[PDB]
């Protein structure tokens, strides 16, 4: 079973990712380009894991960017480990989000949280885990605190995520609902077109994207702006009921 892992940069990700694959891992080019890939594996019971790491990226929209974003569309995996800070939440959230919107399987690496604790912030964890719909695991990857639950809740990371509910404008409202359906027609299948539509509205570039783009700009509207906005609100709301100091 096959497991990205995904976070901004500087959150311990590599080290979760040495954590969890230990010797066995290796490195090589990501296709066709200058990035590293690293990847690799462990056995958990009779269950082999494997996972690719995916260079950090606050948002899904720098080559390195790049590699993420297309690589949540272009491999095949069973589900995310998304690795979170609990130093930064608010901003990590954000690209959480975004992967919610998949609809694909995603838990939560709350790494970080001796450092968290040293600078007296607190996270509610079960409130985090209940707003958000999906495990949360407080870990510590440098000192292996939590790995073995993390682990544990690998193996029962099968059901997919709802998006979070974000407030839109009507009028912001009904383009993504024209866009997301103009995408079904066109033949793309359900979760894809939900997810794509959110990128489009964000400005993704990554002949046919090209133009609607330019469609969505001539709405004068400014989608990415209201869109960046929502997706703050909700998340700047979670923070304020699961974080304190």
């Amino acid at each position: 079973t096959h497991a990205l892992l995904i976070g901004n940069p500087n959150c311990g990700k590599t080290t979760l990712f040495n954590a969890l694959t230990n010797a066995n891992q290796r490195v090589g080019n990501w296709p066709g380009v200058t990035v590293e890939k690293k990847t690799g594996e462990f056995l958990l019971g009779e269950h082999l894991i494997e996972i690719t790491d995916l260079p950090g990226v606050y948002s899904l929209v720098s080559q390195d960017e790049q590699i993420a974003a297309q690589s949540v569309i272009d491999l095949e995996y069973d589900c995310i480990i998304n690795v979170i800070d609990a130093c930064h939440l608010e901003r990590h959230l954000y690209l959480t989000s975004q992967l919610f919107e998949l609809g694909k399987p995603v838990v939560v690496a709350l790494n970080m949280m001796d450092i968290a604790e040293h600078r007296g912030i607190s996270i509610d964890t079960e409130k985090l885990e209940s707003l958000l719909g999906c495990s949360v695991i407080p870990i510590q990857a440098h000192k292996n605190i939590g790995i073995p639950a993390l682990q544990q809740s690998l193996l029962h990371c099968s059901q997919k995520i709802k998006p979070l509910k974000l407030s839109l404008s009507v009028a912001a409202q009904q383009i993504l609902n024209d866009l997301e359906n103009q995408l079904i027609s066109k033949g793309y299948k359900n979760s894809f077109a939900y997810y794509f539509s959110r990128r489009l509205a964000e400005g993704d570039t990554l002949a046919f994207t090209e133009s609607l783009l330019i469609k969505l700009q001539e709405t004068e509207q400014n989608l990415d702006v209201l869109l960046a906005d929502a997706r703050y609100q909700k998340i700047h709301e979670i923070v304020t009921l699961v974080q304190k100091k």
